[PDB]
DNA sequence: ACCTGTGACAAATTGCCCTCAGACCCGCCTT
DNA sequence: GTAAGGCGGGTCTGAGGGCAATTTGTCACAG
């Protein structure tokens, strides 16, 4: 009976760079917003700890540092850029944080034909944020029986997930992004994932993912 | 030229550990 | 002896300060 996150495909496919801790918080904002609004959300240290199996101390550390690092981050919807926050976060009470999400993001969070959905228990053990991005993109194509198949273009992966510059060399892309993230998904989610490479000449251009549910 | 994979090293991140003051509660002293 | 109402101290939290072991980001070399 875990909380069911649903979100517009525009967010699944947006270009941005967030840490694991920031994305964990972002799922709860999207849930809060969705039960309704004006963008103001809230996070309690003690429930976050319980949700993600952390101590109170380490939850506090994760929230605090995540919140400070939102400053200056933008989100781009394909070409329109917005800041996530329009005011700094603050604590009215011990164990409580209050946050001001950009009100212009609300429509981008929630069209009834174009959406992505997963239960939070599916992603809360993933560590690498890129494996988080990848698992959201695959869910976007999932069927009721839990299977799907999709071809993603490599340049689009690099742009939207904002992979670091040295992964433009394909052997580094293979070793440090693709193999690690397919292993995490196979190990940390109920999804079972395989893939093959599409070539054009000597260049590899797309990755084709197939998956089913356990 | 282009392509691949591997070995090295640096920078970042993980779950831990400790300390100490804030909020909350309630047994006991006082009247 | 009882009973009602305030206070000091004890427990529960979370806001800080750290750590070493692993993972991620980068580039030389060779095939
Ligand atoms: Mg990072
Ligand atoms: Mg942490
Ligand atoms: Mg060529
Ligand atoms: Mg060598
Ligand atoms: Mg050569």
């Amino acid at each position: 009976n875990s909380p069911r996150i649903v979100q517009s495909n525009d967010l699944t496919e947006a270009a941005y760079s967030l840490s694991r801790d920031q994305k964990r918080m972002l799922y709860l904002f999207v849930d809060q917003i969705r039960k309704s609004h004006d963008g103001i959300c809230e996070i309690h240290v003690a429930k976050y700890a319980e949700i993600f199996g952390l101590t109170s101390a380490e939850a506090s550390k994760d929230i605090r540092q995540a919140l400070k690092s939102f400053a200056g981050k933008e989100v781009v919807f394909y070409y329109e850029s917005f800041p996530w926050f329009i005011k700094p976060a603050h604590s009215p009470s011990r164990g409580l944080y209050s946050v001001h999400i950009n009100p212009y993001l609300i429509p981008f969070f929630i069209l009834q034909n174009r959406f992505t959905q997963f239960r939070l228990s599916e992603t809360k053990e993933i560590t690498n944020p890129y494996a988080m991005r990848l698992y959201e993109s695959l869910c976007q194509y999932r069927k009721p029986d839990g299977s799907g198949i999709v071809s993603l273009k490599i340049d689009w992966i690099i742009e939207r997930y904002q992979l670091p510059q040295s992964y433009q060399r394909m052997p580094d892309f293979r070793r440090r992004f693709l193999q690690v993230c397919v292993n995490e998904i196979n190990s940390r989610t109920p999804m079972r994932l395989s893939y093959i490479e599409k070539k054009k000449g000597r260049q590899t251009t797309h990755i084709v993912f197939s998956f089913r549910d356990i």
